DNA sequence: TGAGGCATGC
């Protein structure tokens, strides 16, 4: 995968603008632009979602769309100031397709492929980084970083901690934003405090 | 429109 194109560096705007030139695999080809982390290196919490949706990939920035929108009001409630987050994903290119007599361009998830190809980002950004705990958004992400077998439903909102991952943070799994979405409007108010609860818990980490 | 975890299809 990706491991050859990361510069050994610690300079995020080195990092992302390496990412623009990443063949680790075919994601690149369709996508507008690999879309980076946001946030600075002094950054304690790190947060990773799935991968760059529609208006992330024409924007160039993470959760810029409907789900990044949640994820502000979820951060709001959580009193998460955004001062302390580093954001981005787990994979870097937009993968979607579109119906052949559509225009709209459709999300597809990343193959488990992808993921593990782009992985070496991720650890890039951790490095560089040093977050106190990292929020895993989804199962994407989750599984990037705590293995296939991971189930988020099953183990969201509790601290973990693996040890093949650089500078052993704290790890806070938790639904992606976009599944509020997605799920039941009945369900939507109880999923964003739940989402909220999670949040809370990777704040008030302690080092 | 914007998951999650299991299942089936080739
Ligand atoms: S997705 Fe990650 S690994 Fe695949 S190309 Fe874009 S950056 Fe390289």
């Amino acid at each position: 995968g990706a491991q050859d194109f990361v510069p050994h560096t610690a300079d995020l705007a080195e990092l992302a603008a390496a990412a623009g030139e990443c063949r680790g695999c075919g994601l690149y080809r369709d996508a507008t632009q690999a879309v980076f982390g946001a946030g600075g290196r002094s950054a304690r919490i790190m947060m990773i979602g799935e991968q760059p949706g529609d208006k992330e990939d024409l924007a160039g920035l993470p959760f810029v769309g409907p789900a990044g929108r949640l994820l502000d009001r979820a951060l709001e409630a959580a009193d998460i100031d955004r001062d302390a987050l580093y954001v981005t994903n787990a994979v870097k290119h937009f993968k979607f397709t579109r119906a052949a007599g559509g225009k709209r361009r459709i999300e597809k998830t990343p193959s488990r492929t992808e993921v593990v190809a782009c992985r070496p980002w991720l650890i890039a950004e951790m490095t560089s980084v040093e977050p106190d705990v990292v929020v895993l958004l989804g199962a994407t992400a989750a599984k990037a970083l705590l293995g296939n077998d991971f189930r988020v439903t099953q183990h969201r909102g509790e601290v973990l901690h693996v040890d093949d991952v650089p500078g052993d943070p704290a790890l806070v799994a938790t639904v992606h934003p976009s599944s509020l979405l997605r799920g039941p409007k009945e369900e939507r108010e109880s999923a964003f405090a739940g989402l909220v609860d999670d949040l809370r818990v990777a704040a008030d980490v302690r080092p």
